[PDB]
């Protein structure tokens, strides 16, 4: 990796060049008393002994010849930080860029970005976590349901029908309920009822469903769109759903592992603070 001067320096500079102040604030989930805001950027000596948990005194005062990790791991906090100017940070916030970005534990751009925000807005990023985490796996759900679906005219090299003789995905049974109302207040029904809607005629009445390709088709979902729908496929598309399937999976993978980091990293700070 590269050559490096004082890490303090370096950010000592960049909070300065970006009007950046980094606090201590009161966390009405851990601490018992309401206390004022403790400035930590106002504070050189207990800013260096907040680093020094992540890293050498070699790297903090002098720089050195920095391993790729190091250099890549400082290059991502400062990122981090220049991508929230003008803001008092939590502390907390800064000490999760700096854990997720320059030890073992590691959490990717997209996700670390969300727990950064809700901590420097003063939320709980555990909550956040989960209720992405819910819809994510709700959508996953719906395409598995499709998936199970597509695979049995695969395999009965027959043809699907995903429009006006689809399955109806707003079908409370396909997913495992027996009342209407829990089903109404599912994961999964708050994805289905932002779907476009197909009308179909039974026995002399309109009947709504959401089809496949309502669903497929739908900008509002975290996959976006399949473009180019049939409205029945023949096995005598289902690749493009095997994508955003697996896609879909792993970001719900990287939202639960994150999970148990944070869970982890909180414990973390929480024992730095004792030691401050």
């Amino acid at each position: 990796g590269h050559m490096g001067s004082s890490v303090l320096e370096e950010l000592v500079q960049l909070v300065k060049d970006k009007n950046i102040d980094i606090s201590i604030k009161y966390d009405p989930r851990k601490d018992s008393e309401v206390f004022a805001n403790r400035v930590i950027t106002d504070d050189i000596e207990l800013l260096k002994k907040i680093l020094a948990y992540f890293l050498p005194e070699d790297a903090i005062l002098k720089g050195g010849h920095y391993d790729n990790q190091l250099q890549n791991g400082i290059k991502r906090v400062k990122e981090f930080l220049e991508s929230s100017p003008n803001t008092q940070w939590e502390l907390r916030a800064f000490m999760a860029v700096m854990h997720f970005s320059l030890t073992a534990d590691r959490i990717d751009d997209d996700i670390l970005k969300v727990i950064v925000d809700s901590m420097n807005h003063h939320g709980d990023a555990r909550s956040k976590l989960r209720e992405e985490l819910a819809e994510l796996t709700a959508e996953l759900k719906i395409y598995s349901v499709i998936q199970a679906e597509i695979n049995k005219h695969l395999s009965s090299s027959g043809t699907i029908n995903i429009h006006d003789k689809s399955i109806n995905l707003m079908d409370k049974n396909l997913y495992g309920y027996t009342d209407e109302e829990i089903f109404k207040a599912s994961a999964e029904y708050k994805i289905l009822e932002k779907m476009p809607q197909t009308t179909i005629q039974v026995d002399g009445s309109e009947k709504k469903i959401v089809s496949i390709k309502d669903f497929l088709g739908s900008e509002n979902k975290r996959t976006g769109a399949l473009g180019n729908l049939k409205n029945s496929y023949s096995y005598n598309l289902n690749d493009l759903v095997s994508q955003k399937t697996t896609q879909l999976s792993d970001i719900t993978s990287r939202f639960n592992s994150a999970i148990e980091a944070l869970n982890r990293f909180i414990q973390k700070y929480d024992s730095v603070m004792q030691r401050l």
